[PDB]
DNA sequence: GACCACGGCGCC
DNA sequence: GGGCGCCGTGGTC
């Protein structure tokens, strides 16, 4: 290689070494760049960052977002992390796929280019006739790391001082409860370990041990095992819902807040691209897909969540997406039909393997379609439906069949791919995303049947998943187009900023522009709401 | 202080 | 139970 000074020619193999993690937070340590064989280093990281008009490198999306925050707008552009995610979803991180296509991740951020290129080509080449695959990169992938861009500067505005109060007031709820508990005891103990509470549950007293922890195998005091208990002890309740408090708090109530950007008062999440074995996304310090909405306590902590004054939030969730997918995916013209003829697949469902004069008179019957469907989704066992569901190992043996009855390209669909999964070695998505699951073949009838929940799955939620990052890709540019932003993605369901003003004309358009980004031989339904917050937001 | 395994749990 | 990521507890360097 040749060190060649500054100034890169047009197009080159960025190369940058952050300060940590988190582009937000970070500082520019060092910025270089590589084309043909010449290493291009800025003596100043930061100024430089302007003789770029795009990133093409590795984490090239992380630094189009610091580059975002200091004003400049530098896209993200080709990326090689981002094509081994498509060759193997199984990549991850930059340290294995060099580690595994030819080159040594090191510390360098001249080091990077002259890895970035040499990896953009090895991988690039390895490209060869992989039609499905590239389309996603060029059609979806690539695209979308800038959308994710604009995402994780754009941040988010919580309200602090709220979040502050709930902090001190849960804090003595969570007290009142240590107080009862540890007289329960008639000894105090430290709450939140588990060994200690195994040593006060089942050995001080005389509970039933129900089962076990998987590494280490201690007596597990999980919160199934607890409600399981729900009628033996009364300390059992209230040490559920101290476990709820503490959870609330300590992952939310109170790190939020902390986590603003003093630049922009908003929380900024980190959308992780190449992290998931699904093609799913996932988000980072602080992962803001996991915001509660089930508790009274996680609602008002949803509340927190609130919009730049003068503007609104617009949340859209994809109508049970997975099932949909799985109608188009499968063919089961008696599942489609339901979903076309626009009916409650819980309800019809229902009203199907029951053989019941119409969808009359089925209160328990629809808390059932539920499982069965949420569960065929992931092949949930009879068994697991008896726990679950209210239900004999001979019933749960017969609504699966009862079920299958009805919808039987699905259970076809199963083992077609299931197979397809062994021939091949992998499985796909709709446009051709796939994630190899070698354990089909696996002597072990526990690791295998496992390895044929992850295998067959993997389809339903990729292609659920390409879907959305599809409308986020499409969505976007009409967005700015409006002068809106994309806030938060949470797998099937969206979050936007608008302005009072146009605010609700976007909802209209987002949702429309969703719907049909790739429509199947199914609707894709989507619910709307608006509000100030997240939780009003009616999400 | 930086960082690991594990049980436990929040969202999809 | 399919997919993620954060949190104390306990214990290492």
């Amino acid at each position: 290689l040749e060190e060649a000074p500054w100034p890169p020619p047009e197009g080159a193999f960025v190369g940058f070494v952050l300060s940590r993690k988190e582009p937000m937070w970070a500082d520019l340590l060092a910025l270089a760049a590589a084309r043909g064989g010449r290493v291009h280093r800025a003596p100043e990281p930061y100024k430089a960052l302007r003789d770029l008009k795009e990133a093409r490198g590795l984490l090239a999306k992380d630094l189009s977002v610091l580059a975002l925050r200091e004003g400049l707008g530098l896209p993200p552009g080709d990326d090689p992390m981002l094509l081994a995610y498509l060759l193997d979803p199984s990549n991850t991180t930059p340290e294995g796929v060099a580690r595994r296509y030819g080159g040594e991740w090191t510390e360098e951020a001249g080091e990077r280019a002259a890895l970035s290129e040499r990896l953009f080509a090895n991988l690039w080449g390895r490209l060869e006739g992989e039609e499905r695959l590239l389309w996603l990169y060029r059609e979806v992938e690539r695209p979308l790391s800038a959308v994710l861009a604009h995402m994780e500067a754009t941040g988010v505005r919580l309200d602090v001082a709220y979040l502050r109060a709930l902090s001190l007031e849960v804090a003595e709820e969570i007290a009142r409860l240590e107080a009862e508990v540890f007289r329960l005891a008639g000894h105090p103990f430290n709450l939140n370990s588990r060994d200690q509470l195994e040593r006060v549950l089942f050995d001080e007293l005389g509970l039933p041990a129900i089962g076990k922890t998987e590494k280490t195998g201690k007596r597990s005091t999980s919160a199934a095992v607890l409600e399981a208990l729900r009628e033996a002890h009364p300390i059992v309740e209230k040490i559920l819902q101290y476990r709820e408090l503490t959870k609330l708090k300590s992952t939310y109530i109170d790190p939020l807040p902390d986590l603003i950007h003093p630049r922009t008062g908003r929380l900024h999440t980190r959308f992780n691209q190449t992290a998931t074995a699904t093609g799913r996304l996932s988000s980072s310090d602080p992962n803001l897909q996991n915001i509660p909405v089930r508790t009274p306590l996680g609602q008002r902590i949803r509340r927190a969540f609130i919009a730049e004054e003068g503007w609104l939030l617009v949340a859209l969730d994809y109508s049970q997406i997975e099932l949909r997918v799985l109608a188009h995916l499968s063919g089961d013209e008696n599942l489609i039909r339901v979903f076309q003829e626009g009916r409650d697949i819980h309800t019809e469902t229902a009203s199907w393997m029951f053989g019941v004069p119409r969808e009359a008179v089925d209160p328990l019957m629809r808390r059932a379609a539920k499982t069965i469907n949420f569960g065929v989704l992931y092949g949930m066992s009879a068994h697991r439906l008896s726990q679950e569901l209210a239900i004999p190992y001979e019933e749960a043996q017969a609504f699966i069949e009862r079920y299958f009855q009805s919808f039987p390209k699905v259970r076809a669909w199963i083992e077609k791919t299931l197979e397809e999964g062994r021939r091949r070695g992998y499985v796909e998505t709709l446009f051709g995303r796939r994630r190899y699951v070698p354990d089909l073949e696996a002597r072990v009838k526990s690791v295998r049947e496992a390895a044929e929940r992850m295998a067959f799955n993997m389809p339903v939620q990729g292609t659920a998943a390409d879907l959305m990052k599809l409308a986020m890709v499409k969505l976007f540019p009409r967005l700015e187009e409006m002068g809106a932003r994309m806030l938060l993605q949470v797998h099937d369901e969206l979050v936007l900023e608008a302005p009072k003003e146009r605010a609700e004309a976007v909802a209209r358009l987002a949702k429309e522009v969703m719907e049909g980004v790739y429509p199947l031989a199914v609707p894709l339904e989507v619910e709307v709401g608006i509000g100030e917050d997240w939780l009003s937001a009616k999400e």
